[PDB]
């Protein structure tokens, strides 16, 4: 009936680094997806209270969104680039679990995922 607290976006107890791959994930990958026509349902956690989706957090136990990913990159939350790529993959997979194949929101997610896969295939050394 209530929303869960959003995912953690900062942890001072975890070591921090800047890498070319982490910089690419913020400046190219997230930037590209964030400005997309279909980004907006994915820019913040699913508000299941406001959207009247009482079953959402009854089946989605690893929620993820691009608002969370943006803050995690900004706060140096990720040590390895694959940690960030996994969060994008979790966000897409969650959409493909809760929603029937061919649904409006699934088609929007698929359009974003096509662009995501192109950019990850060009991830720098
Ligand atoms: C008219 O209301 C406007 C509106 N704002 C938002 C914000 N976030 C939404 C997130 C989702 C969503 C995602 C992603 N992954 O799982 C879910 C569930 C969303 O899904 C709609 C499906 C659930 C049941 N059938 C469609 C909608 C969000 C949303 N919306 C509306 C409800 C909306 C509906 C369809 C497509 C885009 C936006
Ligand atoms: N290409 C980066 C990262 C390598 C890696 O992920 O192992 C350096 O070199």
């Amino acid at each position: 009936s209530m929303n869960p607290p959003p995912p953690e976006t900062s942890n001072p107890n975890k070591p921090k680094r800047q890498t070319n791959q982490l910089q690419y994930l913020l400046r190219v990958v997230l930037k590209t997806l964030w400005k997309h026509q279909f980004a907006w349902p994915f820019q913040q956690p699913v508000d299941a209270v406001k959207l009247n989706l009482p079953d959402y957090y009854k089946i989605i136990k690893t929620p993820m969104d691009m608002g969370t990913i943006k803050k995690r990159l900004e706060n140096n939350y990720y040590w390895n680039a694959q940690e960030c790529i996994q969060d994008f993959n979790t966000m897409f997979t969650n959409c493909y679990i809760y929603n029937k194949p061919g649904d409006d929101i699934v088609l929007m997610a698929e359009a974003l995922e096509k662009l995501f896969l192109q950019k990850i295939n060009e991830l720098p050394t």
